[PDB]
């Protein structure tokens, strides 16, 4: 089997991407944030505290003839941005892009933090990291990918995120039309439950490439590119008037600037992030200070290849017995 679904930016900055997901029978379609940095499929639901719902579409298990309470199971998750959610669990039929899993754990939120409530466009998350991070207790649950895997034509999914445009998540096949050149595969460590890999270095604009190992994760659920402070300082030093603002919470730059590209290494291959991809616009409406898309990972404890980096590539998440990541230009 395979599946193929379009993923759409939630706003003009590509802050996140939503993908329609069918849950239950008859289908209830919710728009979920596919997150390769977490392992829970959770949704706004008929159980979510009413004051914490503001415009989201909810899953109502009582209306699904295939829903069953996973008795005694609870979940609770905290993300890198300080957001959180928790609740109970149902099993139900879940379909993505025509690929169906029966018996998928659907984590129903009873509580969500303010950042979820305030984002009316995201109806929940669909985690795509390794199932060892799933927070369901007392019986940990599998991701949608791990449940689908054995049915798939190939044990892979691919992320093809757009810059200010829709893109695609495919399951079970490589679309050889969706990228240029060849795919370079690199080793993954699953020790922390993430798609963790080591980039071979970077370049700023037309500068020379610096060969240096940068361990980090491929995380579609993170907007920005978080890298070591040395790398990030080297990037923003090429932008006149850029600075790190403790008041704003990262590097800002004059909105009048033209940003340089940023290149990262994948083995001997190179992925180029155009400068435009690194502009996240005014820090507040009408400001002439703009927020940067490359930020320091210092204090986060891991480097994160988030959407800024991933949307410059066609990315293969190879979930074979020895997992690997693949990157191609596009
Ligand atoms: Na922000």
């Amino acid at each position: 089997s395979t599946g193929s679904a379009t993923t759409t930016p939630i706003d003009s900055l590509d802050d996140a991407y939503i993908t329609p997901v069918q849950i239950g029978t008859p289908a209830q379609t919710l728009n979920l944030d596919f997150d390769t940095g977490s392992s829970d499929l959770w949704v706004f639901s008929s159980e979510t505290t009413a004051s914490e719902v503001d415009g989201q579409t909810i899953y109502t298990p009582s209306k699904s003839t295939t829903a069953k309470l996973l008795s005694g199971a609870t979940w609770s998750i905290s993300y890198g941005d300080g957001s959180s959610s928790s609740g109970d669990v149902y099993t139900d039929t879940v379909s993505v892009g025509g690929l169906t899993v029966t018996g998928q754990a659907v984590e129903s939120a009873k509580k969500v933090s303010s950042s979820f409530t305030e984002d009316s466009t995201i109806d929940g998350l669909l985690g795509l990291a390794f199932s060892t991070l799933n927070t369901v207790s007392p019986t940990q649950q599998k991701t949608f990918f791990d449940n689908a895997k054995a049915s798939l034509d190939s044990p892979v999914f691919t992320a093809d995120l757009g810059y200010h445009a829709p893109g695609t998540y495919n399951f079970g096949f490589i679309d050889t039309t969706a990228y240029t050149g060849s795919i370079t595969y690199t080793a993954v460590s699953t020790k922390q439950g993430f798609w963790e890999w080591t980039s071979t270095g970077y370049a700023v604009g037309s500068g020379t490439f610096k060969s240096t190992s940068i361990d980090g994760i491929a995380d579609t659920g993170t907007t920005l590119l978080y890298l070591p402070a040395t790398v990030v300082s080297a990037y923003w030093a090429q932008v006149s008037g850029a600075k790190s603002s403790s008041s704003v919470g990262g590097y800002v730059f004059p909105c009048s600037a033209t940003l340089p590209s940023f290149t990262f290494g994948v083995g001997s291959a190179r992925i180029v992030i155009p400068g435009d991809y690194i502009d996240f616009g005014p820090i507040s409406t009408g400001s002439s200070s703009c927020f940067g898309g490359i930020q320091s990972s210092a204090g986060i404890g891991i480097n994160i290849f988030g959407d800024v980096a991933l949307k410059a590539a066609f990315v293969v998440f190879n979930g074979a017995t020895t997992p690997t990541l693949g990157f191609a230009s596009k």
